[PDB]
């Protein structure tokens, strides 16, 4: 019960941020290696920061599961 809300609490950070997270860091790998394998043969001033949208578009994407498992393990502290 107590236990079981620790419990409860701890799956849920790895339900979260090791779902999206993981599906962030495929794609800042992904898109982002390939989208700077565009910005190479073109000079790296405009297409480099393209890129950046691409790598950033994977932060995001860790971003709401990362600060929710934040949320999740002070209230496993609590718990």
């Amino acid at each position: 019960m107590e236990n079981l809300n620790m419990d409860l609490l701890y799956m849920a950070a790895a339900v979260m941020m090791g779902l999206a997270a993981i599906g962030a860091a495929i794609g800042i790998g992904i898109l982002g290696g390939k989208f700077l394998e565009g910005a190479a043969r073109q000079p790296d001033l405009i297409p480099l920061l393209r890129t950046q949208f691409f790598i950033v578009m994977g932060l995001v994407d860790a971003i709401p599961m990362i600060a929710v498992g934040l949320g999740l393990y002070v209230m496993f502290a609590v718990a």
